[PDB]
């Protein structure tokens, strides 16, 4: 059997801090070495190319190491002679390391990042990595979108039996189902978002700027993903319409503590909008929307009825809705969206997806 | 690479046809061989290992057949012959042929099948098959429960990371699913039970004989094997309560049909428990439950609240939550528990994730 495979492991913020606790602490049958472990400049590699001197204690192991990262033009090399079958789990977002996802796989390397920008960037950046050509890597995404859910893993399957996608409706962002769960209840208040998107700040659920968060960009970028996936050639992540929620001055507004107390100039609309929605009988909710038939992408607020299951999520979780062919009736997956924890787990997952093939 | 695999299809009911037709119509990148048709007498075996020319309407060429149905004692004893590794498509659901799976296993067959009864003999049969012998064969069966739905492999997966299921709940029978999602809705409606019922046995969701259905058989099953894998060391699908929708009189009866014209004298009671779902606002479910921590399993009537999302289940749909260590907030997968192209496609899928381990 082959039981013998190599892993490189580049970023360990946080998705990567529990990608790595999990990787370890993971009794399998399988047996994965993690050859390499580089976070921004001190990194971890492994000449000799067998399992590192780390174990459960990377957090100074990596520290401590007087070794400079790897330059990637030369990583990409430095694998290309490498044991047994490699693998790669970019725990980044970084769209300089994914914009070179092409040499990776090109190189037989293995990859399962949970980094959107290769697969929401290009067009033609997606119609290569996963071509037909058995010389090249495997490349999977599944924290990409459900996170620890299985949502990419999912759709490719139903897919290659024969079904055929229709409709795909949900809420793939955290932050703005958060902030929207809050915002707009079935129980009819008056915050202002303002207030909302401040508190959620002040949390930490939003990025350090909400920016990144308020332009739909996220969102954009994973519908953009399960769409392709569904059969619908999207150009880009913005070749659809996508309801930013930056107000259109202030996108620029000096800092983002600076935004903050900015933004509280432009509620009178939402609220408005959140008032109207009221006499409709209606909860605001910003969702992806990507509807096959009429090759149709779509991301903002929309509006769903109390007895509707979106207008009930806890927490910061993400549903997705799938309604296809066989499945007239849709098939609705939801949990947790974003988390650590959860999230590596879907790349720890993917990852041993991976080493089956190999 | 490996693209050559063989495989052997038992059984061409209804999943069984679907799950053919799909098959073949399904282009993808590995190759799968079809050395073996064998439906109850009538087969299409391959002795030369070479695929089964054949095409479409393969229902004409394996009806109109001289080949016997070559034995389960001789066919795991001639299958072994075979060049490429091997896979068993089990499209039935007899606890004979069911049982000879581990005699499939322990020899190098790999089993893709929706039977649910070799994983739900007792203990010990079970550990047969999921013992990661080398040699061993592959076993899977996600249309098993919920059929089509990622049960098993998500399962599987985030324990593999490192997961441990903590509470595993919902509602695994089609039938059952679509009854109450009739009998018992948000809106106090007026269905007595045996109406929703006999209206079930007309459409042909439920067996020819209701009570097959009734008796929690299937669900206790599901229940089991759910149960297993997260954890809990369960004997049998009755070593705990079920408790059977099948009143206790009426469990006598001959006449499948005496059954149905009597079901009506007990309504009453089931029809009383969903007028006490005034409480507060709820809805009558049907459901499985496993509870790791006290290994405690059981399937039964749960009343859920109006908000709650089974008390919103649409035609026949399967949803079960899963609230682990990482997933506080509980995974709920909801969607076609039952279904022709729905389930074989879980077969289907199967057979993929299988091929690309071979
Ligand atoms: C891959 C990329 C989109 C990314 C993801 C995460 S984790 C992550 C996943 C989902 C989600 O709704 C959010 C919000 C808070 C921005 C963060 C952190 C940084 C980051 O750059
Ligand atoms: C594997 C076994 C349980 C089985 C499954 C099916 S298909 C199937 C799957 C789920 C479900 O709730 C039901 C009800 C109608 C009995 C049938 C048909 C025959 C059968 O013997």
């Amino acid at each position: 059997s082959t039981k013998v495979v190599n892993v490189a492991v580049i970023g360990a913020g946080v998705v990567g801090s529990a990608f790595l606790d999990q990787l370890l602490a993971m009794k399998s049958t399988i047996t994965y070495n993690l050859v390499l472990l580089a976070e921004a400049e001190r990194s971890l590699i492994s000449k000799d190319f067998s399992p590192l001197n780390v174990g459960s204690d990377w957090k100074a192991a990596l520290a401590a190491s007087t070794t400079k990262t790897l330059p990637l033009d030369d990583l990409i090399a430095h694998l290309k002679t490498s044991p047994k079958p490699v693998i790669l789990v970019d725990n980044t977002s970084s769209a300089y390391i994914a914009g070179f996802y092409t040499k990776f796989v090109e190189n037989g390397i293995s990859i399962a990042t949970p980094n959107k920008k290769a697969f929401s960037s290009d067009l033609a950046t997606w119609k290569a990595l996963f071509s037909n050509k058995p010389t090249n890597g495997f490349v999977y995404h599944e924290a990409t979108v459900g996170a620890g859910l299985p949502i990419i893993s999912f759709l490719r399957e139903i897919i290659q039996t024969g079904d055929e996608v229709e409709k795909i409706e949900g809420i793939f962002s955290g932050t703005l189902s958060y902030i929207f769960n809050e915002f707009s209840t079935s129980q009819a208040n008056d915050v202002k978002f303002s207030d909302v998107v401040k508190v959620a700040k002040k949390l930490g659920y939003t990025e350090p700027d909400p920016r990144d968060d308020l332009n739909g960009l996220d969102v954009a970028r994973k519908v953009t993903i399960v769409g392709r996936i569904s059969g619908v050639e999207v150009e880009s992540p913005t070749s659809f319409p996508v309801q930013s929620l930056i107000p259109k001055p202030l996108e620029s507004v000096k800092s983002a503590d600076e935004f903050l107390e900015k933004l509280s100039d432009y509620d009178k609309d939402l609220t408005q909008l959140k008032k109207e929605a009221a006499t409709e009988n209606k909860v605001l909710r910003f969702i992806g929307k990507v509807d096959v038939a009429t090759k149709s992408v779509s991301v903002g607020i929309e509006k769903y009825d109390y007895s509707h299951p979106f207008a009930s999520l806890k927490g910061s979780d993400n549903v997705i809705s799938i309604k296809t062919k066989r499945y007239t009736n849709p098939v609705v997956i939801q949990g947790a969206g974003a988390g650590a924890a959860v999230t590596a787990a879907g790349v720890l997952g993917d990852v041993i997806k991976i080493a089956q093939r190999l």
